[PDB]
């Protein structure tokens, strides 16, 4: 024909794109060698979380007016519990192959991040803002930060601990926060002071899970990569860095990131930036939203659920339940179990003790 | 390398013995021809 | 066949072989060992790593 | 005295019928808990049948 | 080996998922349907034509 490769001049080979807009593109089929990539952010949801209600917006991405009470016990004002973010990402399906017994899922290799409006700090001009002196400037934003984001498919595990146990946190109603008797039913001893394994519960909602109770569990984190920071003092200044070069890589040390589940991209963040130190004397904290750039693929992975036995699960005839006597758990009615497979030369104990210390 | 089966004495094949303990053991992955 | 390992027996009956601490549980009602795992061989990729049987 | 022994081993729960020695009798009432009788079963005061097949 | 084949299952369930459909009664005792007729291969053409089968 005529291409001349040897007249015609060289020019690099890079990866490129089918495809680039909103979420509706995300609808589009592509091969197994399909490179997706997604930008979003999070709003930090902080105790006011909606800027739409119209009687006290004013204070988005901030918290009322934070003191200690000065009399036991501690009612705290929902609108002074900082919370987590969270949202998740419904992903196409993808294709899949019976007779090998193996299928596609979405694999999160990289994330790239960044906490949005940290220029906007620098406003030390607030008509309501604590001189730092007579005659002088406001002080800037700062004192204690919280820094944190979760990526992974499916939702970040958490763990409770608080600083007090006698604390009256808002009660179970659907528009409150979750707190540790929320999820356990009674009011929670000073056993949960320290680490509780009964204070475990998934990150459902949206600014539901307070900050100052919940904590990655890092036990059952384990689908998904979590990152975190913090700083506390009075003053204390607020550094932050931000660029678009640093990429955060996700894979593990077999080489798999986190796989979604149900087709599901999960993300989680909580960036606390400090206080507002008003002239009047009171304090409320303050937040920033994140960006999010992760960089998904294709993975292929072995059905490890037989497919007949899990569905007929939704059959009543097929799988059959009861309300048995306990025989699972904390007060279980078995004593022993063995198994036996293949045959060996016959030991002498029969009742063969594996630890050391016990006989 | 093997043992000298006659300097060795022969026992008895009792069916192999894989795990002891608790409803937490259930959860182990066995052949198809174990047994429970 | 001997079941038990004759060099680990005699191990227990040595204080400084066989060192014990007076700390919190790891065993019983009260343990405080949130999961075990063991690994042994490889396989082909599982598509869940929260593996429920 | 009296002696009832039975167990029942079976991959599913274990399928009972119904016969009573007085039908005149009247079993507590299901409430979220307590026994369960014929009554509850049919939605009927027992008839004189069941004290047959 | 498995008694009920997968498909048959598959489609008994998501139909009882998908939304109903309360239409006209078409099967059962009121079924508003009259004549069904079902056809297979050709044969040589019959007499009657209001044969039935
Ligand atoms: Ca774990």
């Amino acid at each position: 024909c005529i291409p001349k490769p040897g007249c015609c001049p060289n020019v690099a080979s890079v990866p490129k794109l089918l495809v680039k807009g909103g979420v509706e593109v995300l609808s589009v089929v592509t091969g197994e060698d399909s490179i997706t990539q997604i930008e979003l952010y999070l709003n930090p949801r902080m105790g006011v979380n909606s800027p739409d209600l119209p009687t006290t917006s004013n204070w988005y991405t901030y918290t009322y007016d934070l003191q200690p009470k000065g009399s036991s016990p501690d009612q705290p004002i929902k609108e002074n519990l900082p919370a987590y973010s969270v949202a998740r990402v419904s992903l196409p399906m993808l294709n899949e192959d019976i007779t090998c017994d193996t299928l596609q899922m979405w694999e999160a290799i990289s994330v790239k991040t960044e906490v949005v409006g940290i220029s906007s700090l620098i406003n030390v001009h607030y008509w309501d803002m604590k001189r730092v002196h007579d005659y002088g400037a406001g002080i800037p934003v700062s004192g204690v930060n919280y820094h944190m984001f979760a990526i992974g498919g499916e939702p970040l595990d958490l763990q409770g601990l608080v600083l007090d146990y006698q604390t009256q946190y808002p009660k179970t109603t659907n528009g409150g926060p979750i707190t540790i008797e929320t999820v356990l039913g009674r009011k929670m001893t000073p056993k949960n002071q320290g680490l509780d394994p009964q204070a475990k519960a998934k990150l459902d909602k949206d600014g539901n899970y307070p900050i100052e109770v919940w904590c990655p569990d890092p036990s059952k984190n384990e689908n998904s990569r979590y990152y975190g920071s913090i700083q506390t003092g009075s003053q204390t200044p607020t550094v932050l860095q931000f660029s678009n070069t640093l990429t955060t890589v996700l894979l593990d040390e077999n080489g798999v990131g986190p796989l979604c589940k149900g087709d599901g991209l999960f993300i989680s963040c909580a960036d606390i930036v400090g206080f507002l130190f008003k002239t009047s004397g009171k304090m409320a904290l303050h937040g920033l939203p994140r960006y999010f750039n992760v960089t998904l693929r294709k993975r292929w992975v072995k059905n490890p659920y037989p497919v007949v036995n899990l569905i007929n699960s939704l059959f009543s005839n097929l799988m059959p339940k009861v309300s048995g006597q306990p025989m699972e758990g904390k007060d279980n009615q078995v004593e022993e179990v063995r198994i036996y497979e293949g045959s060996e030369q016959l030991p002498g104990d029969p009742d063969i003790v594996r630890f050391l210390d016990k006989f």
